[PDB]
């Protein structure tokens, strides 16, 4: 049997998608819920086309997709010394750019679009807030400039951001209660 006809195309890693819903009755970690995991091309699209778009999510909810074994928390061993490539979005970009940016974010991860430094990526997070939405790509170490910079430069080009726009990178240790890199 020739394999192309009947086998799902496997991804290089198995990913886990998380959902967060703000509820003051529970603690923050208690509001984190793992939705599903996948490791094939077909199983990702089956899950993506089955969940609501982040534009359609209630303000205060988050989507998170991380490599299996890494949890969307800075306390995780692969996140204590890392950081995020942060993209800030205004209220009008919710309609125009939020959904296409998040899908491109997902594709750059499951597609390992960052060459050798794709191992340094931990996951991605999109937060839907009323004051403005955020999309971030998390990395495992903030002190590897060659790794963090190349990821930010490839990320900015894949989103189509013009050189007039500038994105920053913040360490989890600094951000948890400025920009370490700029591209």
């Amino acid at each position: 049997a020739n394999p192309e006809h009947y086998i799902k195309h496997p991804l290089q890693n198995r990913w886990a998608l998380w959902f967060f819903k703000n509820d003051k009755s529970k603690t923050w970690q208690a509001n984190l819920r793992l939705i599903s995991k996948f490791d094939t091309v077909e199983d990702f699209w089956a899950l993506y086309n089955h969940i609501q778009l982040s534009s359609n999510l209630m303000p205060g909810c988050d989507y998170s997709l991380f490599k299996d074994g890494i949890e969307p928390m800075w306390e995780d061993e692969k996140n204590k010394r890392g950081g995020r490539w942060l993209i800030t979005l205004n209220k009008q970009q919710r309609r125009s750019d939020l959904d296409r940016f998040w899908l491109e974010t997902l594709l750059c991860l499951i597609g390992e679009s960052f060459d050798d430094y794709s191992d340094d990526v931990c996951g991605a997070v999109v937060n839907v807030r009323a004051k403005g939405d955020k999309i971030a790509i998390w990395t495992t170490e903030c002190e590897n400039r060659d790794a963090v910079t190349h990821i930010g430069r490839v990320y900015k080009e894949r989103l189509g951001l013009p050189p007039k726009i500038v994105i920053g990178y913040q360490s989890h240790a600094d951000t948890a209660t400025k920009n370490r890199f700029v591209v």
